[PDB]
């Protein structure tokens, strides 16, 4: 099985400035208990944006999709597709791609399981944004209630598989 999984704002924004604009810890730990202990599957910018302390994901299998063979990524297997990503020499029972956003286009052909947060906050596209996939009459999902993280920001996650 492989999955997405990505937090977006109302207007779809996933990220900006290398990194994710806006704070919610309560996603962050949605997001560790959904991946911990399977692969994680990231594209280059992805794998730059994560802070020391995350560099490595840890208790997951890191892998970094990138064209540069020669990258240095500690920690990580670095792999040159995404085709290679999902095919391990040691197969996953789960397989998460984890972003950013050039790797979720070319995944979602590929995947049966999308894992949404939807964070209730405003944020205007900007010209440089990374943006989420858009999920056509192929996916059909179910809702979480809303949600009030203790920053006061509100926030629900949507499960959508494949039909
Ligand atoms: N909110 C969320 O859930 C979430 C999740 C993850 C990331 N983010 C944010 O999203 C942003 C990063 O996303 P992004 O779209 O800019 O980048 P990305 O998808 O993480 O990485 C893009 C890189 O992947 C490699 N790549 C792309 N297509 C490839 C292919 N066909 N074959 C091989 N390698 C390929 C290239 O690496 P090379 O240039 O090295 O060749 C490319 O520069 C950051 O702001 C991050 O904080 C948000
Ligand atoms: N639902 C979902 N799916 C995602 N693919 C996703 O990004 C995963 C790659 C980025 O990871 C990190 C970035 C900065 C710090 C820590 C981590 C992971 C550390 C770990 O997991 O140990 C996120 C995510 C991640 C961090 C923060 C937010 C925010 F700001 F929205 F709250 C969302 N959330
Ligand atoms: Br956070």
């Amino acid at each position: 099985s492989v999955g997405l999984i990505w937090a977006q704002s109302t207007s779809g924004v996933i990220g900006r400035d290398g990194g994710i604009p806006w704070r919610l810890p309560e996603d962050l730990a949605h997001f560790k208990r959904l991946t911990m202990g399977h692969t994680v599957v990231m594209g280059r910018r992805t794998w730059d944006s994560l802070p020391a302390a995350h560099r490595p994901l840890p208790g997951r299998r890191n892998v970094v999709v990138t064209r540069q063979t020669g990258l240095v990524a500690h920690g990580a297997q670095v792999v040159g597709s995404l085709e290679q990503a999902l095919s391990p020499a040691e197969p996953d029972a789960a397989t998460w791609v984890i972003g950013g956003a050039q790797i979720y286009a070319l995944a979602l052909p590929l995947a049966n399981r999308c894992e949404v947060t939807e964070v209730d906050v405003d944020l205007p596209p900007e010209d440089e944004d990374a943006l989420a996939p858009v999920l056509d009459q192929t996916w059909a999902g179910t809702s979480g209630e809303w949600l009030v993280s203790r920053s006061g920001l509100r926030y629900r996650m949507h499960s959508y598989r494949r039909l």
